[PDB]
């Protein structure tokens, strides 16, 4: 029970952020086992452990550049890059395991760039890979 | 009991897809890499045997020139998460995403190729899943 | 050993050593995670028990110029491949992942089997992590 934890969300195209905070938000949640992802936006860790982070972020407009950081507590730890002009529906992607401890808060910033044409399809998922 | 779940395949050869993959739509990977309690079956179509939560990735590479692609991940024959590629001129692009689901025993999980032809072949190509933890 | 996983992130972007071009063994020098500190100093992963492990990487590069091809490598055998380059943008990937059957003291890594890391590879990722032992 409390040690299984996970969350993943998925970007639709539902119509319901801040240039300070910058927080990218997904509204379809395909799990959350815990209902410890919340605001659709922040994780937020239940308990110490090795915890798995992945993220695919859409550039849809194809004239754009972004940069998105994966965000533990206000700090940037791993950032992720899409900025050919060429391409439309290019992701930005990374992924990485991160030792947390309880009420570390993990989320997506839109560090650089807009995200101009919305950001559908774009998915967020993690789960604790092992309690320590 | 069927805690340990997990499967992993790739496709090893530029070949041309099946005449009847071009009639499902349905990508398949020859070169199965792990496949514990044998669930991913047909190359292609991932069978949960309970239920709990699975994650799922893929990679799907396409060659210059097959047209746009658009790869969906399948839930019981409906689009749950979707990636795309669109060619930048390079000799080789990469359709990716991932995704947990809260699957039930039996659903069926798969890749569908929902836009293009993977003319060239789709060498490479990576497919990949396990049980986190069942429910 | 139950629980074994490890992450680890190129933190700048200054060119590989002169060892590192001769093995062309892609490196990373901060570590976020090494539960069992089973990979190595050396940017190896060494499996400490039989079991299936998942593998995760994005080689991330400034310079784009020339094609590279990333291959995850099992024993001094390539598994999976990605590839990237030929382009001129802000940063890109080539990233993959895959699942393993590794047998006690199998050897993963990363090997830059075509192209360079002129211009560094900050922000590359390496990931991995036991799924469960057999
Ligand atoms: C290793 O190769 C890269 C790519 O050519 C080069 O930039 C770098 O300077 C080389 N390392 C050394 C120590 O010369």
């Amino acid at each position: 029970a409390n040690s299984k934890v996970a969350f993943s969300a998925v970007r639709s195209t539902n119509h319901e952020m801040s240039n300070k905070t910058r927080i990218i938000y997904f509204d379809q949640i395909l799990v959350n086992v815990g209902n410890f992802f919340t605001l659709e936006s922040v994780f937020v860790a239940p308990r110490k452990g090795i915890y798995s982070f992945s993220f695919h972020v859409i550039k849809v407009y194809q004239s754009q550049t972004i940069q998105v950081n994966l965000m533990l507590n206000g700090k940037p730890v791993i950032s992720a890059f899409a900025g050919d002009k060429d391409v439309t529906r290019e992701a930005a992607t990374n992924g990485v395991l991160l030792y947390l401890d309880k009420e570390d808060k993990v989320y997506l910033k839109l560090e650089k760039g807009n995200l101009l044409g919305g950001w559908q399809y774009s998915t967020f998922s993690g789960f604790l890979v092992f309690p320590l």
